[PDB]
């Protein structure tokens, strides 16, 4: 009966997904000029998106029309040295002379400026979108990424994020993350630290303007797509698991919250990364698919919401990857703010969550 409210919201926000493909088409044609302007470019010319065929993701749920897109490039023999003792922001280096290296010419000493690489890509985009009929480019203020974001007609907007791609092993701040062993096996952990990472241009603690920020939603996509202990979770009718349900309404809660209280200014802060975050930790304190029935759906989504409760009350939030760096430190968002939201949600959940309707 309660449960009931909650798929109803799934419902209608699943209502926005059938004409994603009017507005998908849009997106794909805009990147592919974009890819094949950029590549033209000697700096760029490994340039590609993350996932091919995944050209788009939705950051908001509830904004089917705001697009998000990943530029990766790849940076062989790469050397990082970590900034301060931040665990997630690196100055970027490079093992092999200038004359092998095509990002060279934004070399600022010893360090890849990501200020010269974001504004040769800036201008590059900027320059093109020009010559492209209905788009136009609104672009920052976040540090770097997202770098550009597009306006296709006057209704879809696309946030374009710079990446480098490296091929060597994760960072050492990653040792104790992903703790996925007793949910998707160590054998699966083993695979996935196998993979790339990436480093977005992003600002850290005045600001260090060229620091570089290690990204993983090509894993956290992965696990998304992947998400249960049994192989076949969610590939028939006896096996239904409400992980990503959960995850939708967390993030749902959170904007529709922002939205509600857009005035105020405490909530600015906070992000779908957060609630993303915290979900994976609950996954990995409920392992079991069968701590997932969709039968269970209203007490699934109540654990999501007291987990990232206590997280707001005692400030700890670690990123899911690195796990010394903490999206909740006193440093990044005051308690005010931590409190405000607190005291929002649990006005919420106490009354069967009226943001919903
Ligand atoms: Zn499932």
């Amino acid at each position: 009966m309660g449960a009931s409210k909650l798929r109803a919201v799934l419902e209608k926000l699943k209502l926005s997904r059938d004409d994603i493909s009017t507005a998908a088409g849009m997106v794909k044609g805009v990147v592919d000029h974009l890819l094949l302007r950029l590549k033209c470019d000697s700096a760029f010319r490994g340039v590609g998106l993350l996932n091919t065929g995944s050209y788009y993701e939705h950051v908001k749920i509830s904004a089917p029309n705001e697009f998000d897109v990943m530029f990766k490039l790849e940076v062989p023999r790469i050397q990082l040295e970590e900034y301060s003792n931040t665990r997630a922001y690196y100055f970027v280096k490079f093992k092999r002379n200038p004359k092998e290296n095509p990002l060279s010419q934004f070399l600022e000493g010893e360090i890849l400026s990501a200020s010269k690489m974001l504004s040769k890509f800036r201008k590059i985009i900027k320059e093109e979108i020009n010559d492209i009929k209905d788009t136009d480019v609104i672009m920052r203020k976040r540090g770097g990424s997202p770098a550009v974001t597009l306006l296709i007609s006057e209704k879809i907007s696309v946030d374009i994020t710079l990446a480098l791609e490296s091929k060597s092993s994760w960072p050492a701040s990653t040792q104790e993350g992903l703790r996925i062993q007793n949910w998707l096996s160590a054998k699966v952990r083993k695979q996935l630290r196998l993979k790339p990472f990436y480093l977005v241009p992003k600002h850290a603690k005045g600001f260090q303007e060229e620091t570089w920020r290690l990204s993983f939603s090509h894993i956290e996509k992965e696990i998304l797509n992947n998400h249960g202990k049994s192989k076949t979770c969610c590939e028939n009718k006896e096996e239904k698991c409400c992980r990503k349900d959960c995850l939708k309404l967390m993030k749902y809660l959170l904007e529709q919250l922002k939205e509600r209280f857009k005035d105020k200014k405490h909530l600015d802060k906070f992000s779908s990364y957060h609630v993303k975050t915290a979900f994976f930790h609950v996954c990995t304190q409920n392992p079991q698919d069968s701590q997932w029935d969709r039968k269970d759906l209203g007490l699934c989504f109540d654990n999501c919401v007291t987990y990232f409760l206590q997280c707001l009350r005692t400030e700890k939030l670690e990123n899911y990857f690195i796990p010394e760096f903490n999206l909740f430190s006193s440093n990044l968002i005051d308690k005010r703010s931590k409190e405000f939201l607190t005291k929002q949600i649990e006005y919420e959940r106490n009354n069967e969550f009226p943001v919903f309707d």
